[PDB]
RNA sequence: UUAAAGAGUCAACCCUUUGCUUAUCUUCCCUAUUUAAAU
């Protein structure tokens, strides 16, 4: 039945840095200021559900912020993602299933995967809800001494573009082996002068601090796996549900509760499970077990 | 029954910015000087209810204070105010009960409540306590290249106006789903030569200091949280109390120590149970439960 | 209530010897977000 082995993992193949963030001006980007991050105090009324005895007492918070300088309005979020290739090796285990999955993919077409992996990042994505309250956005890619810049709309429904598809064929080369290849990327924004800045969270146990944000040396960045969880939002080979979500086992987002591709002969391991036996898959099932193993994890049981 | 889910939770959809303060001249008002703050010591008695043997002794503190300068008349305070739309859009949770009061909702006109923010804004009520002491009181508000200058008095009873419309009707376009307005709100002020002025406090601690205030690289401002408190003061939808009150679920006023709007079968919460489950609500008790869904908040559990 | 009765006392060298020891891959993966006037 060829099962897969108890251990068994893979890689991850799109590595992102952490984003850092600075102040310009739309005319004098060239200059550019950190972002510091502070802490604030602040008051409050108690609007519990179920405690309405409580309506006239009092709430003292203590939190954190992040804003732009009062004499720059522009946002500039600039990081470097690596793309690297040797797909469909894996790291433990793997003498006869890992060559049959290979033997059974690697018939689809990288092409569609490589153009929406720099839409997302083209289109302006990878930047989360910073993106409100901005009227330009402006994206510059730097790749082999060549600058590409940027000003597409409709972040969602992936339309046909120039510019993206040249990267695109040359991103899809180096994914169906290669050596590596390396992207800089920044992200203008147009907030205005005070306008404020949303950095990643982080978990904390009981401190002093009911909010506090993830910095480096006191300036204000973002986490590299929400950066790369934005990347890889392509799923939009399902049943239903326009909008896609993140490229997952069991794909599913935890902020809407649901999970879709639950257990109804849509799963990775079911179809990874069939590839490897006999008949194969279409197209669009190839394009999710392709994606999803660029994406790492743990598979077995 | 289709209760609430475990999470579920709103964004802010109206951002305000730190309002900054300048002296300026009554007929020189282009040309900007900052105001500071330093720190004073005062002196006076000790007066304590229930303790009468030592209200003979000295007291001693060390406060802040700021007062515009002698070579000034006018004060100058200005903030920018943006509006986005997305309304009915949880972000936490929710796929049958928030689309359930999507769909329950949008049956009234967000005409009032466009007319309400702006009216706010406009007639100087999100100016605090330092309004007295002024015999003129100007707003320049400028939105899409167009400046619209105020001097309308009557901040409460709420009544019409035709320059006020003009913004309203933008703003009720903007509520009901689209992207982002920004306007630049401006204040002039008479309180004459030498005047105290008023900026926003902080909560702190046992320090050397009994009453700081709160400033930006030593330029006295104001938090965003009081700028923004004060526009949703437009809950004149219950049995009396005219002059009204911010909309909060279980709405209190923690200064006054009472808390309207208890539980007597007028809640936020039951409203939101009521609405999605059969029956629907009145026009008043919509414009409530918008009003507070467009403010953010978390309402579970 | 097998009731009634009764001095165990004295004295002491445990000494001597010792090699524990050789080899080693911990690997893969990840959205913490949602607000509020200083008493």
């Amino acid at each position: 039945k060829l099962k897969a082995p108890a251990v068994l993992a893979y890689s991850r193949k799109i590595n992102p840095t952490n984003a850092l963030m600075f102040a310009v001006n739309w005319s004098d980007r060239d200059n550019t200021t950190a972002v510091m991050v502070g802490t604030k105090t602040v008051a409050g009324t108690q609007s519990v559900r179920g405690n309405p005895n409580d309506a006239d007492k009092g709430n003292i918070q203590t939190v954190n912020f992040a804003n732009l300088p009062h004499n720059k309005n522009t946002l500039l979020v600039k990081y470097n993602v690596k793309f690297v290739g040797d797909v469909f090796k894996a790291e433990l285990g793997g003498g006869e299933y890992s060559n049959t999955l290979q033997t059974a993919l690697e018939n689809t077409d990288f092409g569609t995967l490589a153009y929406r992996y720099v839409y997302n990042i083209a289109a302006g994505r990878t930047l989360w809800r910073n993106r409100v309250g901005a009227e330009s956005i402006e994206t510059v890619i730097t790749v082999n001494d060549q600058t590409f810049t940027f000003s597409d709309l409709l972040v969602n429904e992936f339309d046909e573009d120039v510019d993206v598809a040249e990267i695109a064929d040359m991103v899809a080369g180096v994914l169906s082996g290669e050596g590596f290849v390396t992207l800089k990327v920044e992200h203008y924004m147009l907030l205005g002068e005070g306008s404020e800045v949303f950095p990643s969270q982080e978990f904390v146990e009981n401190s002093k601090l009911s909010k506090q944000l993830f910095d480096l040396n006191g300036q204000a960045a973002m986490h590299d796996q929400k950066i790369g969880n934005a990347i890889r939002t392509i799923d939009t080979w399902y049943e239903d549900a326009t909008t896609p979500i993140a490229v997952e086992p069991y794909g599913s987002v935890v902020r809407n509760g649901v999970a879709y591709r639950a257990g109804n002969k849509t799963d990775l391991f079911t179809l990874m499970d069939g590839a490897v036996n006999g008949k194969s898959l279409t197209e669009e099932d190839q394009m999710f077990v392709t994606a999803n193993l660029i994406r790492g994890g743990v598979f077995g049981g």
